[PDB]
Protein backbone atom coordinates (compact mmCIF):
# COMPACT_ATOMS: atom_id res chain seq x y z
CA UNK A 1 0.00 0.00 0.00
CA UNK A 2 1.09 3.18 -1.13
CA UNK A 3 1.08 5.70 2.25
CA UNK A 4 2.44 9.25 0.29
CA UNK A 5 4.85 10.94 -1.95
CA UNK A 6 7.74 9.97 -0.99
CA UNK A 7 10.28 12.48 -2.87
CA UNK A 8 10.36 14.60 -5.62
CA UNK A 9 13.19 14.74 -7.92
CA UNK A 10 14.16 17.08 -10.33
CA UNK A 11 16.56 17.01 -12.98
CA UNK A 12 18.87 19.75 -13.20
CA UNK A 13 21.13 21.34 -15.85
CA UNK A 14 23.36 23.15 -13.97
CA UNK A 15 23.59 22.46 -10.07
CA UNK A 16 24.45 25.63 -8.12
CA UNK A 17 21.60 28.07 -10.22
CA UNK A 18 19.29 25.05 -9.10
CA UNK A 19 20.75 25.12 -5.13
CA UNK A 20 20.29 29.03 -5.21
CA UNK A 21 17.22 29.04 -6.55
CA UNK A 22 15.10 26.17 -4.12
CA UNK A 23 17.49 26.81 -1.06
CA UNK A 24 17.58 31.09 -1.55
CA UNK A 25 15.13 31.87 -3.42
CA UNK A 26 12.46 29.44 -2.66
CA UNK A 27 13.79 29.05 0.97
CA UNK A 28 14.13 25.43 1.37
CA UNK A 29 16.33 23.94 3.86
CA UNK A 30 19.76 21.97 2.38
CA UNK A 31 20.22 18.79 4.23
CA UNK A 32 23.25 17.76 1.68
CA UNK A 33 25.03 18.40 -1.73
CA UNK A 34 27.18 15.81 -3.69
CA UNK A 35 28.87 16.60 -6.89
CA UNK A 36 25.54 15.38 -9.05
CA UNK A 37 22.74 16.72 -6.89
CA UNK A 38 21.63 17.48 -3.52
CA UNK A 39 18.75 17.01 -0.80
CA UNK A 40 16.24 19.62 0.55
CA UNK A 41 13.16 19.49 2.48
CA UNK A 42 10.39 21.81 2.80
CA UNK A 43 8.23 21.00 5.23
CA UNK A 44 7.30 16.79 4.68
CA UNK A 45 8.43 17.49 0.93
CA UNK A 46 11.99 15.67 0.12
CA UNK A 47 13.21 17.07 -2.42
CA UNK A 48 16.39 15.64 -4.52
CA UNK A 49 17.86 17.79 -7.55
CA UNK A 50 19.89 15.47 -9.82
CA UNK A 51 22.14 16.89 -11.90
CA UNK A 52 21.46 15.87 -15.61
CA UNK A 53 22.95 16.28 -19.20
CA UNK A 54 19.68 14.98 -20.54
CA UNK A 55 17.65 18.21 -19.24
CA UNK A 56 17.56 20.80 -21.63
CA UNK A 57 16.14 24.74 -20.53
CA UNK A 58 12.40 24.03 -21.42
CA UNK A 59 10.29 27.13 -22.77
CA UNK A 60 7.03 26.75 -20.70
CA UNK A 61 5.36 26.26 -24.10
CA UNK A 62 7.11 23.46 -24.84
CA UNK A 63 6.48 21.06 -21.87
CA UNK A 64 3.24 20.13 -20.88
CA UNK A 65 0.79 21.10 -18.05
CA UNK A 66 2.92 18.49 -15.03
CA UNK A 67 3.70 21.00 -12.25
CA UNK A 68 4.60 20.84 -9.19
CA UNK A 69 2.36 23.30 -6.72
CA UNK A 70 3.60 23.79 -3.14
CA UNK A 71 1.79 24.91 -0.25
CA UNK A 72 1.83 28.67 1.44
CA UNK A 73 -0.85 30.38 3.87
CA UNK A 74 -2.61 33.28 1.69
CA UNK A 75 -1.27 35.32 4.09
CA UNK A 76 2.44 34.98 3.08
CA UNK A 77 1.25 34.65 -0.77
CA UNK A 78 1.48 38.28 -1.60
CA UNK A 79 5.26 39.11 -0.25
CA UNK A 80 6.38 35.51 -1.48
CA UNK A 81 4.94 36.43 -5.24
CA UNK A 82 6.65 39.62 -5.06
CA UNK A 83 9.60 37.88 -3.98
CA UNK A 84 10.09 35.73 -6.84
CA UNK A 85 8.94 39.01 -9.14
CA UNK A 86 11.50 40.89 -7.56
CA UNK A 87 14.11 38.09 -8.70
CA UNK A 88 12.98 38.11 -12.51
CA UNK A 89 11.14 34.65 -12.26
CA UNK A 90 8.76 34.39 -15.31
CA UNK A 91 5.12 32.90 -15.04
CA UNK A 92 3.50 30.45 -16.91
CA UNK A 93 -0.39 30.50 -16.60
CA UNK A 94 -2.62 33.32 -14.78
CA UNK A 95 -4.56 32.33 -12.09
CA UNK A 96 -7.85 31.41 -12.94
CA UNK A 97 -9.18 28.76 -10.15
CA UNK A 98 -10.02 28.74 -6.68
CA UNK A 99 -7.50 29.50 -4.08
CA UNK A 100 -4.75 32.31 -4.90
CA UNK A 101 -2.07 30.41 -7.25
CA UNK A 102 0.85 31.69 -8.45
CA UNK A 103 2.79 29.74 -11.36
CA UNK A 104 6.31 30.52 -11.74
CA UNK A 105 9.36 28.68 -13.58
CA UNK A 106 12.64 26.80 -12.49
CA UNK A 107 15.22 27.86 -13.86
CA UNK A 108 15.50 24.88 -16.03
CA UNK A 109 11.84 25.56 -16.96
CA UNK A 110 10.47 23.14 -14.19
CA UNK A 111 6.64 24.19 -13.63
CA UNK A 112 6.21 25.15 -10.57
CA UNK A 113 2.64 26.88 -8.37
CA UNK A 114 2.59 28.45 -5.26
CA UNK A 115 -1.66 27.59 -4.17
CA UNK A 116 -3.02 28.32 -0.93
CA UNK A 117 -5.98 25.18 -0.28
CA UNK A 118 -6.57 22.00 0.18
CA UNK A 119 -8.13 18.98 -1.77
CA UNK A 120 -10.86 19.00 0.63
CA UNK A 121 -11.25 23.22 -0.18
CA UNK A 122 -11.07 22.50 -3.69
CA UNK A 123 -14.14 19.34 -3.67
CA UNK A 124 -15.97 21.55 -1.55
CA UNK A 125 -15.89 24.18 -4.56
CA UNK A 126 -16.32 21.70 -6.88
CA UNK A 127 -19.46 19.97 -5.10
CA UNK A 128 -21.24 23.73 -5.36
CA UNK A 129 -20.24 24.14 -8.88
CA UNK A 130 -18.97 20.69 -10.71
CA UNK A 131 -16.56 21.16 -13.44
CA UNK A 132 -18.20 19.61 -16.81
CA UNK A 133 -18.64 16.00 -16.40
CA UNK A 134 -17.75 16.04 -12.96
CA UNK A 135 -18.59 13.13 -10.80
CA UNK A 136 -17.57 12.65 -7.29
CA UNK A 137 -16.51 9.00 -5.33
CA UNK B 1 7.23 30.65 3.42
CA UNK B 2 6.66 27.09 1.83
CA UNK B 3 5.43 24.48 3.62
CA UNK B 4 5.38 21.43 1.25
CA UNK B 5 3.90 19.57 -1.40
CA UNK B 6 0.31 21.12 -1.88
CA UNK B 7 -0.55 19.43 -5.02
CA UNK B 8 1.25 17.12 -8.02
CA UNK B 9 -0.25 17.82 -11.52
CA UNK B 10 0.78 14.85 -14.01
CA UNK B 11 -0.59 15.56 -18.09
CA UNK B 12 -1.55 12.69 -19.70
CA UNK B 13 -2.82 11.59 -22.59
CA UNK B 14 -5.93 9.94 -22.17
CA UNK B 15 -7.69 9.89 -18.98
CA UNK B 16 -9.26 6.83 -18.16
CA UNK B 17 -6.33 4.68 -18.70
CA UNK B 18 -4.65 7.41 -16.32
CA UNK B 19 -7.34 6.67 -13.97
CA UNK B 20 -7.11 3.41 -13.77
CA UNK B 21 -3.12 3.06 -13.50
CA UNK B 22 -3.36 5.22 -10.33
CA UNK B 23 -6.52 3.69 -8.63
CA UNK B 24 -6.87 0.42 -9.78
CA UNK B 25 -3.27 -0.39 -10.20
CA UNK B 26 -1.59 1.69 -7.97
CA UNK B 27 -4.16 1.75 -5.45
CA UNK B 28 -5.26 5.24 -4.71
CA UNK B 29 -7.80 6.56 -3.73
CA UNK B 30 -10.29 8.35 -6.06
CA UNK B 31 -12.71 11.66 -5.49
CA UNK B 32 -12.95 13.01 -8.25
CA UNK B 33 -13.39 12.34 -12.46
CA UNK B 34 -14.73 15.08 -14.94
CA UNK B 35 -14.13 15.44 -18.66
CA UNK B 36 -10.70 16.94 -18.81
CA UNK B 37 -9.29 15.54 -14.72
CA UNK B 38 -8.98 13.64 -11.68
CA UNK B 39 -8.55 14.55 -8.05
CA UNK B 40 -7.15 11.50 -6.45
CA UNK B 41 -5.02 11.34 -2.58
CA UNK B 42 -2.17 8.78 -1.69
CA UNK B 43 -1.90 9.80 1.82
CA UNK B 44 -1.27 13.05 2.30
CA UNK B 45 -0.35 13.75 -1.24
CA UNK B 46 -2.83 15.03 -3.49
CA UNK B 47 -2.51 14.41 -7.34
CA UNK B 48 -3.94 15.53 -9.99
CA UNK B 49 -4.03 13.75 -13.69
CA UNK B 50 -4.85 16.67 -16.35
CA UNK B 51 -5.82 15.94 -19.76
CA UNK B 52 -3.55 17.69 -21.68
CA UNK B 53 -3.43 17.24 -25.76
CA UNK B 54 0.32 18.59 -25.46
CA UNK B 55 1.17 14.95 -23.49
CA UNK B 56 3.81 12.77 -25.34
CA UNK B 57 3.75 9.23 -24.30
CA UNK B 58 7.43 9.22 -23.62
CA UNK B 59 10.15 6.67 -23.82
CA UNK B 60 12.50 6.80 -20.91
CA UNK B 61 15.47 7.59 -23.11
CA UNK B 62 13.78 10.48 -24.38
CA UNK B 63 13.30 11.89 -20.91
CA UNK B 64 15.15 13.28 -18.36
CA UNK B 65 15.72 11.77 -14.53
CA UNK B 66 12.93 13.92 -13.04
CA UNK B 67 10.64 11.35 -11.07
CA UNK B 68 8.54 10.86 -8.61
CA UNK B 69 8.50 8.14 -5.58
CA UNK B 70 6.15 6.63 -3.25
CA UNK B 71 6.43 5.71 0.14
CA UNK B 72 5.82 1.97 0.85
CA UNK B 73 6.32 -0.16 3.95
CA UNK B 74 9.33 -2.61 4.15
CA UNK B 75 6.79 -5.11 4.27
CA UNK B 76 5.18 -4.23 1.46
CA UNK B 77 7.59 -3.27 -1.21
CA UNK B 78 8.34 -6.52 -2.91
CA UNK B 79 4.67 -8.00 -3.74
CA UNK B 80 3.94 -4.82 -4.69
CA UNK B 81 6.82 -4.42 -7.36
CA UNK B 82 6.45 -7.92 -8.14
CA UNK B 83 2.62 -7.16 -8.58
CA UNK B 84 3.55 -4.52 -10.92
CA UNK B 85 6.23 -6.51 -12.94
CA UNK B 86 3.49 -9.42 -13.44
CA UNK B 87 1.12 -6.78 -14.68
CA UNK B 88 3.47 -6.05 -17.22
CA UNK B 89 4.17 -2.42 -16.15
CA UNK B 90 7.33 -1.11 -18.00
CA UNK B 91 10.50 -0.38 -16.39
CA UNK B 92 13.42 2.59 -16.49
CA UNK B 93 15.93 1.72 -14.01
CA UNK B 94 17.23 -1.16 -12.17
CA UNK B 95 20.17 0.01 -9.92
CA UNK B 96 19.42 0.65 -6.63
CA UNK B 97 21.21 3.78 -6.52
CA UNK B 98 19.36 5.54 -3.73
CA UNK B 99 18.32 2.54 -1.55
CA UNK B 100 15.38 -0.15 -1.60
CA UNK B 101 13.85 1.28 -4.87
CA UNK B 102 11.58 -0.21 -7.34
CA UNK B 103 11.34 2.59 -10.89
CA UNK B 104 8.34 2.21 -13.20
CA UNK B 105 6.77 4.05 -15.66
CA UNK B 106 3.01 5.52 -16.11
CA UNK B 107 1.09 5.08 -19.35
CA UNK B 108 2.62 8.19 -20.56
CA UNK B 109 6.04 7.52 -19.17
CA UNK B 110 6.20 9.48 -16.02
CA UNK B 111 9.02 7.97 -14.28
CA UNK B 112 7.54 6.70 -11.12
CA UNK B 113 9.29 4.75 -7.98
CA UNK B 114 8.28 3.28 -5.18
CA UNK B 115 10.81 3.88 -2.08
CA UNK B 116 11.35 2.63 1.40
CA UNK B 117 12.46 4.96 3.59
CA UNK B 118 12.71 8.78 4.96
CA UNK B 119 15.10 11.52 4.22
CA UNK B 120 16.59 10.95 7.62
CA UNK B 121 16.91 7.27 6.68
CA UNK B 122 18.88 8.21 3.45
CA UNK B 123 21.46 10.59 4.70
CA UNK B 124 22.21 8.29 7.77
CA UNK B 125 22.98 5.28 4.90
CA UNK B 126 24.58 8.01 2.29
CA UNK B 127 26.87 8.83 6.35
CA UNK B 128 28.27 5.16 5.31
CA UNK B 129 28.36 5.01 1.74
CA UNK B 130 28.30 8.73 0.15
CA UNK B 131 28.08 9.89 -2.97
CA UNK B 132 30.83 11.58 -4.63
CA UNK B 133 31.96 14.47 -3.01
CA UNK B 134 29.29 14.40 -0.62
CA UNK B 135 28.48 16.93 2.04
CA UNK B 136 26.22 17.00 4.67
CA UNK B 137 24.72 20.13 6.47
C1 LIG C 1 -18.20 12.35 -18.85
N1 LIG C 1 -17.64 12.81 -17.56
C2 LIG C 1 -16.29 12.25 -17.26
C3 LIG C 1 -16.39 10.86 -16.68
C4 LIG C 1 -16.86 10.66 -15.39
C5 LIG C 1 -17.07 9.39 -14.90
C6 LIG C 1 -16.82 8.29 -15.70
O1 LIG C 1 -17.11 7.02 -15.27
C7 LIG C 1 -16.34 8.47 -16.99
C8 LIG C 1 -16.13 9.75 -17.47
MN1 LIG D 1 -1.96 23.27 -9.90
MN1 LIG E 1 14.10 8.55 -6.48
Amino acid sequence: MLSGLNHLTLAVSQLAPSVAFYQQLLGMTLHARWDSGAYLSCGDLWLCLSLDPQRRVTPPEESDYTHYAFSISEADFASFAARLEAAGVAVWKLNRSEGASHYFLDPDGHKLELHVGSLAQRLAACREQPYKGMVFF
